[PDB]
């Protein structure tokens, strides 16, 4: 097995040695700047609190990976997990409604859990003062890690199995040849590595510049306080650090508590971000690290501290008896958007980073991590893991400051799925912008970009709308970020002609004497037909899961444009094409550019599509001029377009590519050619329930690599004929039938109750499923949701969907829902 | 006709990242390439109440007056004296890339092209009299990549037949592509004495001369956008141009024009430009000089290295 | 139905000379009397990083929050602080004039 080299001995570092180890991968060094005995990053003071419940299904399976690990920890009877269970009380009424959801999320992803009554949680928590107490959420399997004692015994271990530790060793560099690393600087020399893995915590980003990698984390420091001995604590407890009462999380206030002893640990996130400079922390000689002198605590801020204990004494009175023993100001990571950071780097072939994660998740990104390094990819999804997710604009020093702070402040506030940020704004935006704001567009953000998710102009159009077309009132919840205007946009895509702008979708160009070969390989269609052909088409990893869905138009003989679904697409391709050129001769060299923010795209859907664009081209748009499914080369208002005949929202029409300085033109001739048919500027609303009406995938949630084509009802895609493709030979006897689990789209019975994502799936009472994608659908006038579903269940059947804690009967619906014949669509 | 009057149809057909806000600056526009240009704002006619008489030109007559106006001065005035910023989209711009890229610039142009990158390069392009075909900037943006500010569409076709001919006949490490990044990106120039002091505000990278000297290039983030910013000016004064793609353009803009509120910014058009770049005596290819001359006869002997093999 | 929820139609009947202006710096707009009325101005979102975290309200509810947004509060500290233009133009405007007038 290869050589590795893991930066860091924190309980990252140390579980994927561990993680390695037991997959037979045992030639592996691990260092550390920190002695070995207390290496001092944030593992060094972390209180572990482990909350498992999580609206992520990843982050909530590394959580319950990391508890069972962590209780199989043990040293002379003593595990390195205390259950005690956990606990979160609410006093607002908005954090009430919100533990209904989080209920949702636990069902969602099997962990067991109760809403307890004010009553019930004086009886869990009898220092609860109960007056301003609503309800709590108690799941049992929760509890305290303990994280610097399961690092000492995951060294010992490890150690054993022939891993080597190196503590008192500050890496200064990293080697590398060919685009490859090969070793590891420090002062006494070069380590040899064919894998760098760094595990180096809020240090990360400084890692990562030694090959000038962007590492999207920012050191913060956040406030950890000890109490005096409680009086009323007095003699419950284990000295000097046990447990007995669940965790507790009073979120209202960013507080959360543990005991130690008959103290009280105090967690606060309630106040200002405070960024650190891991530069001006100092050396620290290894024989000066102690438990109050490490790097990762910085001086107490008393200031900072006396609100959360005010707010404290009034939530535990009992805790006024006593006074503020010891408190730090500890450092750790934040990220954009609370995702950790895994995976191989762009930058360099073998250098892998495992970073900004929580001692909760600590082993469950370890696991992923293992698998992906010796096996080519993780059993776990990781989408809104992977450090190649974030766009450019994504990865400056101050977006990462400026979002990260923010993910401080708001950690523990309740928010709504759609809530955008109000600051970074404006970042990318398409050719259309001023035209856009022209018709009081309502923006969301994304990647950086500004997407219109519908059209105040639009207003005006309901008035005219027939009663059919109108929803049904939503609810608080569900109506925020959303407008009844949608239902206008969606009426007219499907009664009369749109123009949606798909400028922000990710459009790669692949080119060269070995692009075909390229994409051979790494898709799953038959590309080689002559230019003009476009292909919906998977990615598939080793296993067979889907790694993405993508489109594939052949522009020319040794040039193809993709419609991929974000940066980890782009990274993927970019190494693939640079490993086939580097091994490849003078015909296999191929290059993959990112266009998309160079070009734009308007959608041009519905029934009168053509006559809109015959009145500005020349070019055939007739059946016979342009099939569906095929691209060509037109004139659109003066301006040079690729046009290509498909409709993610199911209607007559096609995609319209041109560059930049030429899309505000080809939008105005649009515009002007479109007044005599009515046509409208839609968004991304009227655009998600459209394309759900048509039962099309969306990858990221309707299917991960945790799902097969097969599983995902995406079978048509896949050509199995293929004399070879990534996956062909793990799906070989696979059938949609024969699918243990199978994607459904279920329509809510009661015409009005909307679900948005993540809802718990229910089938004779048990839990089987969770909703992936939802909308209310407008043509079908009823709210849809897809769930995978045991294969045993049928269309017809009946299953309840969970929200906020009330059961919503829902059927399995044949999909699509709308012109199954296709008969809008094709000829 | 006069020499600079434009059609009126058809129009509109290509604008730059920035044209709202030149709208909004009530931007006298003419076309040149398909790409709709400001010759002058009317925004800066604001400015002539308060510009010293020095500066004041005298009357035109009608004709050198048709297409002319004296906001023309004003944006001069600023750009001398304090901070403006030019809209250089519509310059050509080409990404020449691949193994076989230096190779390829090594024989077009006139300039040792083999230094670390970084590096930016005014040559020229001759043929095999000596006469020349372009003068260009090369600017070496990593091992295998250089960006060109190059002269038109004739340069566009005479760098892909002749990375297309090396291609075919070269080997695995002689291939290169070439492509017009024009439509794609765009570009500021931002220009004159406070320059520093505005882009400092917006930036956290070194702009100071030991930051950037003068004809080097390096990427920099300003009000969050990445940009290529090269040392360089066409019309004489210290700054940059900075590049990026068409997507981030506008909030480049409007960071950079925030910042330079309190040092009077403007948006200056191409007359005061063309005006500023004969002050400081720079050819124009096509005009100045075309192959019926050398560099020599055409003043640019500098940029030519006779000491290069080839 | 919310005390603050607006028609959607019609709109833009009455608009104060300012509107332009109000519209490029992201105006949310209500109406009474037909006027439409700033409630707040996106451009001003930008502010909220700079404000000192006094003044920083609580979340509100989702009934209380709709129709409400944090940037009121920036808009209020820079009224406090520095200087503000609001548009009075709605404001019931009589002229009584006339020898009997102040009669
Ligand atoms: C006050 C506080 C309270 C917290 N409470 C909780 C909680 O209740 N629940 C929870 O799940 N999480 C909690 N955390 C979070 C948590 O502790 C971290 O997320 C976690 O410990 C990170 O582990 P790590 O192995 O990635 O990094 P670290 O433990 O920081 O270890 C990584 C390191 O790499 C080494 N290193 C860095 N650079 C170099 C170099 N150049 N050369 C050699 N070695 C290097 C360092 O010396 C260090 O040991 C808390 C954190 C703090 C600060
Ligand atoms: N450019 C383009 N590329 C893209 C998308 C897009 O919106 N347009 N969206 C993403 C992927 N999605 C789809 C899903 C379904 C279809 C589609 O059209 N499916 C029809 C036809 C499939 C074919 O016969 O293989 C079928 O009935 O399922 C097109 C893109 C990303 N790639
Ligand atoms: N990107 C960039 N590329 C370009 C132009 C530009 O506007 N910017 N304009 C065109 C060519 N022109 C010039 C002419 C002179 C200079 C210049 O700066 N000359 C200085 C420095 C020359 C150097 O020392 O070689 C000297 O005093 O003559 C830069 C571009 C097309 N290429
Ligand atoms: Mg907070």
């Amino acid at each position: 097995t290869p050589r590795i080299v893991i930066i860091g001995a924190g309980i990252v570092g140390t579980n994927l040695a561990d993680e390695l180890v037991t997959r037979g991968w045992n030639n592996i060094t691990v260092l550390d700047q920190g002695p070995l005995n207390m290496p001092g990053g944030s593992t060094s003071h972390a209180p572990g609190l482990v909350f498992q419940t999580n609206p992520s299904k990843t982050m909530a399976s590394f959580a319950k990976y990391t508890v069972e690990k962590l209780l199989s920890l043990t040293e002379d009877g003593v595990s390195c997990f205390n259950q005690v269970g956990g606990l979160e009380v609410a006093t607002t009424e908005t954090r009430l409604a919100d533990l209904k959801r989080k209920l949702g999320y636990a069902a969602a992803w099997g962990i067991e859990g109760r809403l307890l009554s004010p009553a019930e949680c004086q009886e869990l928590y009898p220092l609860l003062d109960g007056e301003n107490i609503l309800g709590g959420l108690h799941v049992p399997s929760d509890g305290l890690a303990s994280a610097a004692r399961a690092v000492q015994l995951l060294i010992k271990r490890t150690e054993s199995a022939g891993v080597t530790y190196r503590g008192s060793t500050t890496v200064t560099g990293i080697e590398q040849s060919g685009g490859r690393v090969t070793g590891v600087q420090t002062a006494d020399g070069v380590i040899p590595a064919d894998i760098v893995v760094s595990c180096a915590g809020f240090w990360g980003a400084k890692i990562g510049a030694m090959i000038g990698m962007a590492v999207p984390l920012l050191p913060l420091a956040h406030q950890y306080v000890k109490t005096t001995p409680v009086p009323a604590q007095q003699g419950r407890n284990d000295q000097p650090n046990g447990a007995r009462l669940p965790i507790l999380r009073h979120q209202d206030q960013d507080l959360y508590y543990r005991e130690h002893g008959d103290r009280y640990g105090i967690g606060s996130y309630a106040h200002r971000p405070m960024p650190v400079d891991v530069d001006t922390l100092g050396a620290y000689a290894p024989e000066t690290v102690s438990e109050h002198h490490m790097p990762s605590r910085l001086d107490f801020t008393l200031e900072d501290f006396l609100p959360a204990w005010e707010a404290t004494k009034q939530l535990l009175p009992a805790l006024a008896d006593s006074e503020i023993e010891d408190g730090f100001n500890g450092i750790f990571s934040f990220t954009p958007d609370g995702g950790p950071l895994l995976g191989e780097s762009k930058e360099l072939d073998g250098f892998y980073v495992a970073e900004a994660v929580w001692v909760t998740h600590s082993a469950g990104v370890a696991k992923a991590m293992a698998e992906l390094l010796t096996t080519g990819r993780s059993e776990t999804d990781l989408g809104e893991c992977d450090i190649t997710r974030f766009e450019d604009v994504q990865l400056t020093p101050e977006y990462v400051s400026e979002t990260s702070q923010q993910n401080f402040v708001e950690i523990y506030d309740v928010l709504h799925p759609l809530q955008p940020r109000l600051s970074p704004r404006n970042l990318r935006v398409s050719p259309f912008h001023a035209r856009h704001k022209e018709l009081g567009a309502f923006f969301l953000e994304a990647g950086g970009w500004e997407r219109p998710y519908w059209f105040e102009a639009n207003a005006a159009l309901l008035k005219e709308m027939p009663a059919e077309w109108l929803p049904p009132a939503r609810d608080a919840w569900s109506g925020m970020f959303s407008s009844p205007i949608a239902a206008a946009e969606a009426w007219k895509t499907r009664t009369a002609v749109a123009m949606y702008d798909m400028t922000p979708l990710k459009r790669l160009e692949v080119s060269g004497p070995g692009a075909l070969k390229l994409l051979q390989e790494l898709t799953t269609a038959d590309l080689a037909k002559k230019p003009g052909a476009v292909t919906y088409t998977l990615l598939l990893d080793h296993a067979g899961g889907v790694r993405s869905a993508i489109t594939v138009a052949r522009l020319s003989e040794d040039t193809f444009q993709l419609g991929a679904n974000g940066n980890i697409d782009t990274a993927y391709f970019e190494r693939a094409a640079r490993h086939q050129t580097q091994s490849g001769s003078a015909t296999d060299w191929v290059q993959v550019r990112d266009t998309t923010g160079g070009t734009c795209c308007i959608g041009l859907w519905g029934p009168l599509a053509r006559d809109l664009v015959s009145k500005v081209s020349d070019d055939d748009f007739t059946n016979d001029g342009l099939k569906y499914f095929r691209a060509k080369n037109v004139v659109i208002g003066g301006i040079p377009v690729t046009a290509m005949r498909l409709s993610y929202v199911g209607e007559l029409g096609w995609e319209l590519y041109t560059s930049a300085d030429n899309g505000q033109r080809l939008w105005d001739a649009l515009w002007q050619a479109g007044q005599p048919f009515g046509v409208i500027a839609a968004g991304r609303a009227a655009f998600s329930s459209l394309r759900l009406e048509k039962g099309y995938r969306s990858w990221g949630t309707d299917m991960t690599t945790e799902h097969d084509p097969f599983e995902a009802g995406l079978g048509f895609a896949v050509k199995m004929a293929k004399e070879s493709f990534i996956g062909k030979g793990a799906l070989e006897g696979r059938t949609e039938e024969a699918s243990a689990r199978r994607l459904r789209c279920l329509t809510i019975d009661d015409g009005r109750s909307i679900v948005l994502g993540k809802e718990p799936v229910f089938y004779k009472e048990q839990a089987v499923g969770y909703v992936t994608s939802a909308a209310y659908g407008y043509t079908v006038a009823k709210p849809i949701a897809y769930s995978y579903l045991p294969g045993t269940v049928s269309v017809g059947d009946s299953v309840d969907i969970e929200y906020f804690g009330r059961r919503i009967t829902a059927t399995v619906t044949e999909d699509p829902l709308y012109d199954p014949k296709m008969t809008r669509l094709r000829g």
